[PDB]
């Protein structure tokens, strides 16, 4: 699970910090969860967990389930939160997040 690269206590704190619907901010979430400061190889492990269907990209519906990839009991994002998250990282405008795009989201957070 995500604990292969992140700490169980950081996951719990970061997910709880965004329990309120509509409040997700990936930048603060990446800080709280301890993903900021991870090497490219460890970021790739996070990406692969979020890419549930092995497509090589995090599609929009996989982004909506981002919190569940960190913690199984996390809530889904709203469509508004998902669209904002996608817009923050989808630099080629294809509607999904690739590996390099995701690494850049971690770097810019
Ligand atoms: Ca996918
Ligand atoms: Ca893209």
């Amino acid at each position: 699970p995500m604990t292969k690269v992140l700490k169980a206590d950081d996951i719990n704190k970061a997910v709880s910090a965004f329990k309120d619907p509509g409040t997700f901010d990936y930048k603060r979430f990446f800080q709280l969860v301890g993903l900021k400061g991870k090497s490219e190889a460890q970021v790739k492990e996070v990406f692969e967990i979020l890419d549930k269907d092995q497509s090589g990209f995090i599609e929009e519906e996989e982004l909506k389930s981002v919190l569940k990839g960190f913690s199984a009991h996390g809530r889904d994002l709203s469509d508004t939160e998902t669209k904002a998250l996608l817009a923050a990282g989808d630099s080629d405008h294809d509607g999904k997040i690739g590996a390099d795009e995701f690494a850049k989201m971690v770097a810019q957070a």
